[PDB]
């Protein structure tokens, strides 16, 4: 029984962790195999973060412009190329620590797990959602650029994120593996504001099936719904619209607690009207969003307690 | 910016996970040098969970009663002993993979990371209290026990809790990695319930200096306390009383912020008797208690956010 926030082990993913320093700027790395990826922003002048040349700054550079720093190991820089929005170094050794793994680009609403790291030092581990308007709730200080997000299915790693800037409301921007962003943002000090973000109704849903997988029932009722008349209660409260996939994908969640998916939208229906009534759910006294289908059936019992 | 429930990186606790086998009995191990430490309780028969006589159970075993494996090899067992509540398993091999640890009795109201494994695999990792009534609020299931609890400074492994049992109320019991039970708990399948919790005062007042940090101060207001007023209503609403001790923890916090301590106290006071008038501190519509004056002061910025 129980239920948190769960990341996953963070051990093969600490072993990739390297130090990059180009001029006076440090920041993170990952070191898989011969290769060393970063965020190109590495190579911005001190004086110039608001209208970086990032073609113009970076054929600037040589090999021995980059210092690699693996633990108390430098390791030497054979090479290089940006590739969209971060910098790939070829270094003179193979890490031996590489775990089997993969560049995936996760979708809105997903979970992953981030590594908040420190001149190339893991600090701490911690679950994220990718928001719909694209950024994270991260927390994140001075010197974490290059901190990565993961998630893990049997012994492979499936990197998702590497960090890159936090926005005005004190959330987080970053890009997949390959250097593209999540979201409308750039890498330069331009202004750029966070989209207006709703909630993930998919994940509310889940979370609700986790609770009564956990044994409580309190929040359910007699009354089905249709998916158009829930979406039209889904748009006056900010939530994303429901439809048939999501309904699809909670099927498992449907099967193993005996309640339909749509007496489910009932019953959250009824908690966006009326509220929670001074009652929590799973110890939260709102709607948590942040844990996807995937994450409930990862977490809880395969078998309801009825 | 942000603020997240962080755990340590898992990475050195991982590579001494492993499992143990008494019979048709598995569970988690940890292995240090060559020692492999877990519950007892593996040695209970099949039948008899609820009056186990443990020095009558364990005379019975030989060395090679006690199958150990470490992902897929097989470590030859070579003593063993009682104790308290734990068995220590000799080993032919030395764990290569040791960190620098040390074994700690983590005290009521004080953080850990778990590491939550089955079968010796590793599965997911996330942030814990230790409750005022000596229980957990974890997430476990079956093939849990023998998951360990702890923290890391610089690059030693403090071990401070191995998990045994379930309560009826879902929370979570366990020993230090002397085999010592935290509360009154033993481990035998007897009638036992967790003593009435208590909100963890400290702890709450810890991370509304994370908000100031962070650069919230809406709950403040312009009155003060003493500490014999504040504990009154403490009392009211179930939280512990504050202790000069406590205050003079809050130092740091308090001067990073410019909030006394007796004035943080009021702002307390307030809420706990006026409520949150729908605002939300941190992201939270309630008031947290599991981040520690040291969680707060190593996730937070160092500059306030005035
Ligand atoms: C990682 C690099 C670093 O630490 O540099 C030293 C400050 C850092 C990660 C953030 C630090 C605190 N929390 C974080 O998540 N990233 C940066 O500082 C970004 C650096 C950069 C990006 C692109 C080109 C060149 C440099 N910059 C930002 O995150 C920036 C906010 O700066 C700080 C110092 C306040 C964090 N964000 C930004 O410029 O957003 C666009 C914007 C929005 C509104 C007004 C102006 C600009
Ligand atoms: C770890 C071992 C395991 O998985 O065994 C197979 C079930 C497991 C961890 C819990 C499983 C689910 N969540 C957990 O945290 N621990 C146990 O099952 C404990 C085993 C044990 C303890 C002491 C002597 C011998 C065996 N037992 C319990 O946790 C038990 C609850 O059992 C389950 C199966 C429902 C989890 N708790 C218990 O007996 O508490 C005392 C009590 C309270 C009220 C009425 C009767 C007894």
């Amino acid at each position: 029984s129980g239920f948190r926030k769960m990341a996953f082990p963070s051990g093969k993913v600490e072993g990739c962790m390297v130090q990059v320093t180009c001029g006076t700027t440090t920041l993170n790395g990952l070191w898989l195999d011969d290769t060393v990826y970063c965020p190109r922003h590495v190579i911005c002048t001190a004086e110039d973060m608001l209208n970086p040349n990032y073609e113009d700054l970076l054929i600037r550079k040589s090999n021995h412009s980059f210092l690699v720093q693996a633990g108390n190991v430098q390791l030497r820089v054979i090479g290089h190329s940006m590739q969209n929005c971060l910098l790939r170094l070829k270094v003179d050794t193979s890490n031996p620590k590489t775990p089997k793994y993969k560049f995936v680009r996760i979708q809105p609403g997903q979970t992953f797990s981030v590594l908040a790291c420190y001149n190339g030092s893991p600090s701490g581990v911690y679950q994220c959602a990718m928001r719909p308007n694209h950024t994270i709730k991260g927390s994140f200080l001075n010197g974490s650029c290059g901190s990565v997000g993961f998630n893990i299915d049997y012994d492979c790693v499936s990197f998702c994120y590497m960090h890159h800037m936090e926005l005005p409301t004190g959330v987080h921007a970053g890009t997949d593996l390959e250097g593209k962003f999540y979201g409308p943002f750039v890498d330069r000090q331009t202004a750029q504001a966070a989209g207006t973000d709703t909630t993930i109704t998919l994940n509310v849903l889940a979370w609700l099936y986790a609770a009564v997988i956990n044994g409580d029932r309190w929040f359910l009722n007699r009354f089905t719904t249709t998916l158009n008349d829930f979406n039209l209660v889904a748009m006056k409260y900010n939530y994303e619209p429901l439809t048939q996939d999501h309904v699809d994908i909670l099927g498992p969640l449907s099967a193993q607690t005996g309640i339909a998916v749509l007496d489910m939208c009932a019953a959250l229906k009824e908690l966006l009207q009326n509220g929670m009534n001074g009652r929590t759910i799973l110890g939260s006294t709102i709607l948590e969003d942040e844990f996807t289908p995937f994450d409930v059936v990862r977490q809880c019992s395969g078998v309801t307690f009825q």
